[PDB]
C-alpha cells in the first residue's frame, strides 16, 4: 500500500490521552490521520478532526489537511488542541 519514512507529530488528544502519529505530512489529509488513528486505537468508523483553542470548537472537513489547518495561526498554532471526536457509531467487525 502506501509509506514513507519521513513523517510529522501530530498532536491529538484520543481518549483522554494525547497520542503522537509519525507519518503524516502537509500532503496527508485530515481523512488519513483521523481513520490512522482509530485504525491504531483499533475499533474503526467515522471519525473526525476538531480544533479546540480559546475555547473555540470548530469541524474540519475530510479534504482539509490538519498540519495546514494548524499552519494557518502560526504563531498561535502551537496553543491550538486537536481532539478525535466520533460523529458515528462503528459497525459489525470481525464477522
Amino acid at each position: 500500500g502506501s509509506s514513507g519514512s519521513s513523517g510529522m507529530e501530530l498532536k491529538v488528544w484520543v481518549d483522554g490521552v494525547q497520542r503522537i502519529v509519525c507519518g503524516v505530512t502537509e500532503v496527508t489529509t485530515c481523512q488519513e490521520v483521523v481513520i490512522a488513528l482509530a485504525q491504531a486505537i483499533g475499533r474503526t468508523g467515522r471519525y473526525t478532526l476538531i480544533e479546540k483553542w480559546r475555547d473555540t470548537e470548530r469541524h474540519l472537513a475530510p479534504h482539509e489537511n490538519p498540519i495546514i489547518s494548524l499552519n494557518k495561526w502560526g504563531q498561535y498554532a502551537s496553543d491550538v488542541q486537536l481532539i478525535l471526536r466520533r460523529t458515528g457509531p462503528s459497525g459489525p467487525s470481525s464477522g
